[PDB]
DNA sequence: CTGCTGCTC
DNA sequence: GAGCAGCAG
């Protein structure tokens, strides 16, 4: 039951803060970021054997066991939104394949694998953000070219 | 003592957090699933200095204060990553807030530093970063010694 | 297609 | 200074 937490108030509920420190204390997270992200890299690095890359720099955020590049999530539960995060500097092919997943606000529900060619097929560019844009949804999620975990 | 804490599994963690930010949403503490301090801080900023917030967070500005002028809202948790590069002001060129208020947090979510940086001030120490269209400004050194910045 | 928030080396 | 992650309308 997560009633007991009503009687906390808006500073006691720093327990937030306390649970990313065991959170990275025990592997799961590296950065003081969204959970979702990093234990998004921690599923996918365990599950198929894959090195992580803490420079995700303008890169993938891991390496397969075929020393191909792989760029590593979103997780809708308020608003149903798929949208994928940003990805720059595109044209340079920095990354062999994306794994991208989604979580239910924090258990799976779906998981692709796309080259970077599928991408190109299913992006579109901001000059705002300067950044090519991508949304999980519908029909990206049936391109053969596309596998699913 | 939040010792209790490791008898919970990952999944069950992650639970813990997300829910834990549905309270905080119920209260009307934050906004969104999001970083619970960007949205606390402009719940902290606006409820004591008397502010009006704007969900339409676009044109640059966060909140309307009692005199009637925009104001930008920026926070960030610095515990010793000491860093304190402020969020991309996308758009700045525009000038959408009269002064921005960046407030600094440690793991606690408490008040390191708090300061009211005005637009030229900005202006004067803000740097654009061709790879993400936004300028960004760090509030170390120089910035904090102007004559123009208060806390 | 328009936007946001915070964080790391 | 270069980079990063997820999230909202
Ligand atoms: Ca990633
Ligand atoms: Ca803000």
């Amino acid at each position: 039951s997560y009633d007991w937490l009503n009687a906390l108030n808006n500073l006691e509920l720093s327990l937030h803060s306390e649970i990313l420190t065991q959170l990275r204390s025990r592997g799961v997270i590296r950065t003081k970021n969204n959970p979702v992200g990093d234990y998004a890299e921690w599923l996918v690095s365990n599950a198929l054997g894959m090195t992580l890359l803490s420079n995700s720099s303008a890169g993938a955020d891991a390496i397969d066991a075929d020393g191909l590049k792989v760029q590593i999530a979103r997780r809708v539960t308020d608003n149903p939104s798929r949208q994928l995060s940003a990805l720059r500097n595109y044209e340079a092919a920095d990354f062999d394949y994306l794994i991208a997943v989604i979580f239910d606000e924090y258990n799976i529900l779906d998981a692709y694998k796309i080259p970077h060619e599928v991408i190109r097929d299913y992006a579109r560019h901001s000059d705002h953000v300067n950044a090519h844009i991508v949304n999980l949804k519908g029909a990206i999620l049936t391109d053969p070219r596309v596998s699913s975990i």
